[PDB]
């Protein structure tokens, strides 16, 4: 699906990626073992790259807005979740919010005339 991305074939690769990080958090629900832990810390550290390219995609398809940022928001938030050492979710979670941060004050300036 990265190289589906890279393929310029983008609505159908996030599309695809939501359904497959849904499927994927139903194989969690289903996954309940020690050696199935492990593979659930395997899944963790997977789906969470998952969700940092569903924020990334989404924010590159939709931009920024007041619609958008609860989303990517929420998306990057979820990657944080499942794995809180990864730098590469952490760094773009915060960048996202960042972003926020500025859009918001833009519309200040906006709304100030």
């Amino acid at each position: 699906m990265k190289n589906m991305w890279k393929s310029a074939r983008k609505i159908d690769a996030f599309q695809h990626m939501q359904h497959f990080v849904q499927t994927m958090q139903q194989q969690a629900q289903h996954a309940i073992a020690t050696e199935d832990q492990q593979h659930k810390q395997e899944l963790h550290k997977l789906m969470a790259r998952c969700f940092l390219k569903l924020g990334e995609w989404q924010l590159n398809l939709q931009g920024i807005n007041e619609s958008t940022i609860p989303k990517v928001l929420q998306y990057y938030s979820a990657a944080t979740e499942h794995d809180r050492s990864w730098y590469k979710a952490w760094h773009a979670w915060a960048v996202m919010n960042f972003e926020a941060v500025l859009h918001y004050k833009h519309q200040n300036q906006a709304r100030d005339e």
